[PDB]
């Protein structure tokens, strides 16, 4: 209710958005013979905005991602004077979720975050399946108007109350079911920045894309929900 | 409240449906060592139709299944006059979903629509485990039936209100975990239609089966709850 | 609320728990590549009886399952006069789901129920696992007692409501994640002998064991709960 | 209401995490072909709690966990003068399942509770992927405080009714899915105590651990929520 809150609440949410999701693709994805592949990985996304969403929702709206926040303001549900503060929050709390990773993961022997990419998002020769600009380009423009759609229809007032971090949370598992083999799966500009950073090549190169076609994806499915599904 | 909305509600239901279920299974099922498999394209499907029912099933109902259209017609819970606009706009949203999805497939090198199947539904020879026509078609009639039976109960006036979305989603999980293998699992013929399309060969060709088979399963499952589970 | 659809709802609710649990064990566990595995199949089950219960939960309890309704009677919650009419109702469904399983299995070139066991559920030399009678009885007891513990707590007047189908139904996803390696998980006499039927051999001989085991454990679960921790 | 089953609530609950948890991992997580690997045995870890808290959690608020109790201790929301008997309580019920678990998994030929683990939290050479020390500690104190903070927020005074066993279980089955490489996962004290001494060797001299950086990281997550986020 007081600003403060609301934005611990965003760099916690985000921090474990980040930890969670990333983390299982780093230490439990690829484990031999017992590791919990791409929809594991899904899964675990999707439960860190789920869990998060239902724990600290009631205090800052559970957006985590700044493509939600700049999509919520278009599509009329939040307002622009809270943007900026809410999307430093979150670019914050997944730094040091990546930072906390980035040590754990080294208490392993042969663990190259460069090399192996640490969960990083990129296209062309750094897509995880060889997809092409053009491919990333579509896929993250698709799922960020979708899931803004979705976040805004199951918050809408007419939505039956108390159910939007479970439509929410599923609907972050889907997405990452589809897209992880086109862009290791972004639709989130601050869990990109997070992992690029410690990456520390060719993420670091392509961070601008998962900037822009995230929030752009995010403003459309705002202006869609705002212009064509509202009212009644 | 206003068709428009609804109409679009459909397409975008719809759409999301095949881009996501159809998507999965395209770009991730098969990937080498991580990929989802058939469990993990069971949850996508039966994900899109949780979030966009938690999204837009308080606009329009939230079908995005022509065989859960008419089932519902013949259940009594939904106007004759509604339901042929209600079909083209799944069929619509459908049909740009799989254009989209075969736009970011294609930015693989290898990639084969024709080939591969793109996620099609068959019988007999192009069934994805060998399954003959009679198998497939006693599958869909059993399952479409007993998804509108589901459909029925969980949105009938004494079932617990809001949690509909989450009964329904997961009933559509459960069927392609179970029929995936016979027919790489229809129960929509607005699905089967999108991507029939695009592979171009036999899947348009077999069409015709996952139209009317799933339709009539729909019926009959509408007319049981209806006549033998609903009063009272 | 009369009878009749009472008992047409638990025929149907189990009739979707064989056809849909052993279904997904038959048709989609063992797949080449992409098959379910055992987590699939688990997840199958247990989404049959949360599907079925938000669908006809409220007309008929949704038991769906011989040891359920002994143990809500033990425990109290369910009339002795209603018992045995659920448990017919409950083996009929069953039987014509296993038929028209084993039709659609046979669709198959090479399908062999006997020699693949049908998704029977055996003990000793018919153990998947190789367990023992003495690690059969002693898996089956508790999770039989804790299954109808759950049933019996979710189902608490102090509970919130409308959340039980959930519960219950990952009750039973739980239940086959630990217990299939053991004895192909029953819990529940009803699927066991559907499926034993069909099988024919030795399924039909150990079929006493997944009567009286479950049946036992259901009572003990509904006895701790009415006894120990009801009240209040 | 009564302190007898409250106390009788959480050894039931604690019992049935560690029977179904360490259960699906000794059981069936390594499985040959058809095993539920990581992801199965994180999800029915997740499964336990969220089962469990439907079903007795009106009754004693659904801990299970020693550094649970001590951790809403710390955040304001228990007593205590409470906690011991809990964690007691906990303690007894986790180590009657153990022995269970015991029971049934010494019913297969080959058998060997000490080489294999038992499902053991471990760090260094006992971390299943090799992960020092340092790294067990972190990714332990981070999950416990998340868990502590989800466990707080989703059952705040403004946090929509009824969902808070579904935020909390599917958080612990998210905490599994990332941290099993680490340390095979305890975040709760009572698990690792049952499990460790069946295991008999290293699990009991390492048990220190996964007392003390549990219970400081839930202390953490609940002075965190007390302190950062709670009003208003
Ligand atoms: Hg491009
Ligand atoms: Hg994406
Ligand atoms: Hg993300
Ligand atoms: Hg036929
Ligand atoms: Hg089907
Ligand atoms: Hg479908
Ligand atoms: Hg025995
Ligand atoms: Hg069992
Ligand atoms: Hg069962
Ligand atoms: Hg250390
Ligand atoms: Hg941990
Ligand atoms: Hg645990």
């Amino acid at each position: 209710s007081a600003m403060f809150r609301k934005l611990a609440a965003e760099s916690f949410g985000t921090f474990w958005l980040v930890f969670g999701g990333s983390g299982s693709a780093v230490l439990a994805a690829g484990f031999p013979e017992l590791g919990i592949g791409f929809a594991g990985v899904a899964l675990a996304f999707g439960l860190t905005v789920l869990t998060m969403a239902f724990a600290v929702g009631h205090i800052s709206g559970g957006h985590f991602n700044p493509a939600v926040t700049i999509g919520l303001w278009a599509g009329g549900r939040f307002p622009a004077k809270e943007v900026v503060g809410y999307v430093i929050a979150q670019v914050v709390g997944g730094i040091v979720a990546a930072a906390l990773l980035y040590l754990i993961a080294s208490g392993k022997t042969g663990f190259d975050a460069a090399a192996s990419g640490f969960a990083s998002n990129g296209y062309g020769e750094h897509s995880p399946g060889g997809y092409s600009m053009l491919s990333a380009l579509v896929v993250e423009l698709v799922l960020s108007a979708g899931f803004l759609l979705v976040i805004h229809g199951a918050t809408d007032k007419f939505a039956p109350a108390g159910f939007a971090p479970i439509a929410i949370g599923l609907a972050l598992t889907l997405i990452h079911l589809i897209s992880i083999p086109v862009t290791n799966c972004s639709v989130n500009p601050a869990r990109s920045t997070a992992v690029a950073i410690f990456q520390g090549g060719w993420a670091l190169e392509q961070l601008w894309f998962f900037w822009v076609v995230p929030i752009v994806g995010g403003i459309i499915g705002g202006l869609i929900y705002r212009t064509l599904l509202e009212k009644r």
